[PDB]
């Protein structure tokens, strides 16, 4: 079986389609699946005019024949009686079906040739070889030999069209093999069972038996879904459809998906009972080991970035690939601060209240569970997020990028060691090297939270891709600035300086500007535009300014665009309320800032604006959590739930209600029992 | 235009398909869209063998003709030169295409008849009438007259195949009209613009001009997507595809969708500045008005439930339709408690911390925004959830069921009045009466949170349906009970009593049981089974018990089933840890309870179990929030984020970071400026 | 094929099949499976004779090249 991977399909030369009887007929048994049939034939004529070697093996003649025979038998009775067989249908259907195929194909210039066979024809070797050389000749002549079994005179380990197709594919020595059947694939139990798990690849029934048999002779077998649209062009498209069949890539190559997740769940439950300074000691040891074997990891990083450099794929990426013992020291000290602050994050009380005699309760913090972080290779965060997990005592699934994968593996074994030290388990599992983002993205019930961290491309591709799963992270940092008629100019000057000039590539970086039109005449417009020129900032403009000015800067494509570089649209309005309108109209509710000296307008703004965060005489670059004294954050959430913007450690917990009644019961508290409600909010511990 | 609604399509008799040239050819311009063509023809033969009156109007002859002509022109040159027109292609394609259609149709018994026309043929009235009677005759004879324009000798408000189709449909006086075109529908601007809004129904360009023209003569026009699979059988299926065209159902009938949402957003922002006892006074007035006009609402409820009773659709539903001044008093007093407790839920500080000189911040509570509650008609919650909203000061979208819709309208006008009293706006909007759950379910960026409250059918249908939107509510209440070898029996007896017997129909009701096998020999098994018989409880069993006992109760279908009635699987294991395993294996992490007298095992359980809530010597029916002294809850969340189980008012807020710096800036705090981090946690206000 | 006449069961299946077809007002255009198994049946002619016998038909027409016999 030369081919082994669903990219290698691009290069199959000789392939053998095989349609099932379910494909041809409908459920009404009143015709054909003409749409499906002609679709298959169009795909085959395409993939053959390409140059490939293709030879269908049909089926379902008897169904068509039965339709025809029934109609005739109706049409041949006495009108009196109207007022109250394998071989026959076989032959009739064979004729009509060949005619139909022939018209359809000749619509594409190609030519066909019926070839009927029987079972004993395989037992005579000479017959077998005559058939073989015949088929090879036909194919060599650019012909599409539509094979079938001579059921018309001799109905039938060849016991079907399927085993037939297998034996053929072997003898013909073809590349591929497609059993376009009724069902869509394979599971470890019927759909009306437990374990509806698709066998997108198959390691190592009648269908499956033939699959085994043939696959043991050099062919590469597939099984698709007959009713699955654009089947063949997509299988050749390489995309994972149906149950591909190849040999094993066992855990020596990769644990498939889940065992990692469940191992992580288990170890999370383990460390759940390992609170008091256990994980603190763990992160202490981890920072130590980070500063103790950096030479190894420095050299791994150096070599891996040097390897990636020959590709030269992305200057931002290749620059983030920088790693030096300065960053190592920064990571170590941040992790030390994590160890410090992470003392009593978990298992902490929130409420203390009694309802009845000896009937108290509380609502206690608790890890979230299985976390899947995803990020372009910025390996500096790997130990960061690992420390976050092991402080929060929740498991963590890891999947970065192919870049720096070796350095990532180094960091991974580092942290795995440091955790196995105390924790009794590597309650963490990395996986990389072609981890089919969409697939595990679709998998549910084990993962909890998607944490994209790489860059805006990642978060976008996720949001558009992610479906039915808690995600995090913003989509784009379309910040907004407003300056009031009650604001000194140089303030706004240095403010816009720190705003745009500081790091235009940031996510939380400003990309717009809004000014009270009243003060437009105060030369401040010119001041700021000239300052932007001092920084060489591309300036766009909007309808209000274009109306206002004569020559002016160029226009703007769309108010809801982001640049990431020295480009910032600028608009101007009269009304603070109008500012509210515009912001809410375009802004991502991500960030905002007010520069003014009156609080009345300022506080009205603040109370009215619905950003993720608002400010006063400050900088959008303040949005880093670490700047908030929040400790090591994990990301920036614009989602309307559970967390806003700076997401520290607490954004990685939930609560759990616990109660200890004596013998209490619900109906007991009703008037039928001497039980009351107290709701005395006991002072939390 | 007799037909007006996408259910009425079931009854079209005479319809006129019309394919566009994009449908027939591919992009390679190297053949036909044989799959698409045969699919269309299969659909037409189906919908015609049904009995309908159908007559296609094709196009794209010239493309096919161009393919043929090019091939010929190649095949007719000197081999030397190979080493370095409307009408022609028109006629050739016409011939070949008619042949193809004919073979395809004759595959289904029907018969066709080419009919070519020209433009001037419509200007001669006699010609027009001859054509008309001819067509009527053909149709009457069960023939499928594939019309087309005589472009072969005379190429061309008839200026296309489209206007042609319109004029025909008018003259023929047909029911429907389908312009299966390239694009999928209509928006108020091109897709590469702003306003990609589908025109699923159209109120009141060349295509659109013809649509207007024809629709003004009694026909019902549609526009589908040529490449859209199973087009016609689905349009006839009635389902909303493409831009249906009918007359207006203006706001006098219904505001479409969004204006409600935006009105609500606005009014929410209004009431956002109306905190101090304003909304408290509002709910006071609302409870008053609830107790002041109940006679009106009692009679509306009575009449509406009497109307629904003639249907007799669901005893649980019809029983929940009960409404009486006792429930009215209960609602009023609960709303009074809401008024009481809802004082300072919103706009409250959470943190108080300074980072640098005059650089402080805080993180303040804030409404969530647009809430969409969905529920089978249990109108008792309408004022409940309304009070929740108006206490939380967040807007609310309402959509219940068709049942009690009039009583719901009564409650709606009640609360709308009470809100307009003070609040300056009806910051709330109901919508019911066929509100296309899936549609607004798909709409984003305005709604925030889906709150299903009706019953488990609703929450299920939602979860399976809901996509990319914050939802709430559990899926099923698969609770679990464990009794330990260190637990007195009668305790567990009364516990299981209150557990199952109290209300087996509850969501938070137990449906399983687990017991330490050690104590199985203590007759407690018999005690509880006999007690269940005293309550007539259907008893199932599992593998461990089936092994253990000889005759025993019947088995269980699936451990992950729910009953809602007197049915409860029962299993038995030795290990508390095994209990953990089984629970985590099947449980919805929804609820659990431990009855025992030793805390060591108990506390190990508690710390280890990952339910949404856990207990000790208590009842699963305790899970109501109101029982928790939590005040009026809204639902029960099993989602792993932001809220667990009992979701009070606080589960309807978020936070917002605010800052007031003096002139501070990010780069200012770097070593290049004399700024430091303080992170002094000021005592919160 | 040729061997199909040597198996009696095959012969009788073929026979009842043909009778059924004819009874159904169908025109069974017979031929020999020369496509996989080229060949007193040694032609289409002896074939036609054996058939006409087995089918028990009235007439038999061998429309051949020449016009007759001398």
């Amino acid at each position: 079986p030369t081919f082994t991977e669903r990219s290698q399909l691009k290069y199959a030369r000789r392939l053998v389609v095989k349609l099932g009887s379910a494909v041809i007929t409908r459920e009404d048994n009143h015709g054909l699946a003409l749409g499906r049939l002609a679709s298959i034939v169009e795909q085959v004529a395409e993939c053959h005019l390409e140059g490939r070697e293709v030879m269908m093996v049909t089926s379902g003649a008897v169904a068509f024949g039965k339709q025809k025979l029934a109609q005739e038998l109706l049409m041949s009775l006495s009108m009196r009686e109207t007022l109250n067989e394998p071989r026959a249908a076989a032959a009739v259907g064979q004729s009509g079906l060949m005619s139909l195929y022939d018209a359809m194909f000749a619509q594409y210039g190609v030519k066909i040739a019926q070839v009927l066979v029987t079972k004993p024809d395989f037992y005579n070797e000479e017959t077998r070889n005559n058939l073989f050389c015949t088929l090879s000749e036909l194919i060599s002549l650019n012909i599409v030999p539509i094979i079938n079994t001579n059921d018309a005179v001799s109905p039938p380990p060849i016991k079907d069209n399927d085993s037939l197709s297998a034996m053929l594919a072997a003898e013909v020595q073809a590349d591929l093999l497609i059993l376009m059947s009724d069902v869509d694939g394979i599971y470890n139990k019927p759909p009306w069972e437990d374990g509806a798990k698709l066998m997108h690849t198959y390691t190592s029934d009648s269908k499956v038996k033939a699959a085994t048999w043939a696959l043991d002779r050099g062919v590469s077998v597939v099984i698709c879904n007959g009713m699955q649209e654009k089947a063949i062009k997509t299988i050749i498209g390489g995309r994972k459809v149906g149950t591909f069949f190849t040999e094993a890539t066992e855990s020596a190559n990769a644990v498939p998906v889940e065992v990692m997740a469940e191992n992580a769940r288990t170890g999370s439950r383990q460390m759940q009972a390992l609170t008091p300074a256990q994980r603190a000691s763990a992160v202490n040891t981890l920072a130590d080991l980070l500063v103790s074997r950096e030479k190894f990891i420095l050299d791994a990083n150096a070599k891996d970035l040097a390897e990636a450099q020959k590709s030269g794929l992305a200057k931002p990426l290749l620059s983030r690939l920088s790693l030096n013992p300065a960053k190592l020291k920064n990571l170590s000290v941040g992790l030390k601060q994590i160890a410090e602050d992470s003392h009593k994050n978990v298992g902490r009380v929130l409420r203390r209240t009694r309802l009845a005699d000896q009937l108290e309760l509380k609502q206690v913090t608790v890890p979230i569970g299985v976390l899947l972080v995803i990020f372009e290779s910025r390996p500096d965060s790997l130990p960061q997020v690992a420390a976050l997990a092991m402080a929060s005592a929740n498991g963590l699934l890891l999947k970065g990028g192919k870049e720096a994968a070796h350095s990532n593996k180094a960091l991974m074994e580092l942290v795995k060691e440091a955790l196995a030290t105390v924790g009794a388990e590597h309650a963490v599992s990395l996986v990389s090297t072609r981890e089919e983002i969409s697939d595990l993205l679709s998998m549910e019930n084990h993962i909890d939270l998607i944490i994209p961290r790489g860059s805006s491309d990642l978060v976008r591709s996720i949001q558009q891709q992610s479906l039915h799963i808690p995600v995090l992270g913003h989509a784009e940092g379309v910040c907004h600035v407003y300056i009031d008629r009650d604001a000194d100019l140089e303030k706004a000057l240095r403010i816009a300086r720190d705003a745009k000039c500081d790091y235009p590539a940031a996510c939380n970086a400003m990309e717009t500007l809004l000014i009270h039109e009243d003060l437009m005449s105060g030369a401040i417009f010119g001041d700021v535009c000239n300052m932007l020129k001092r920084e060489g900032v591309k300036i766009y403009a909007g309808p209000r300014l274009n109306q206002q000015l004569t020559f002016g800067p160029p226009a703007a494509k769309s108010l809801k665009h982001e640049y990431g570089a020295l480009e910032c649209c600028i608009e101007v309005v009269p009304s603070l309320d109008e500012a509210i309108n515009h912001i809410h109209t375009y802004g991502s509710s991500h960030t905002d800032v007010i520069v003014t000296e009156n609080d009345a307008a300022a506080r009205q703004f603040l109370g009215s604006v619905d950003s993720a965060c608002v400010f006063h005489n400050a900088s959008s670059r303040f949005a880093d959590g670490f700047r908030f004294g929040l400790g090591a954050e994990v990301g920036i959430s614009t989602a309307r739930i559970h967390a806003r913007g700076p997401v520290g450690v607490e954004g990685l917990l939930t609560t759990k209600w616990i109660l200890e009644g004596q013998d209490h019961a619900a109906a007991d508290f009703a008037e039928g029992g001497g039980r009351t409600w107290l709701h005395e909010t006991l002072p939390l511990d």
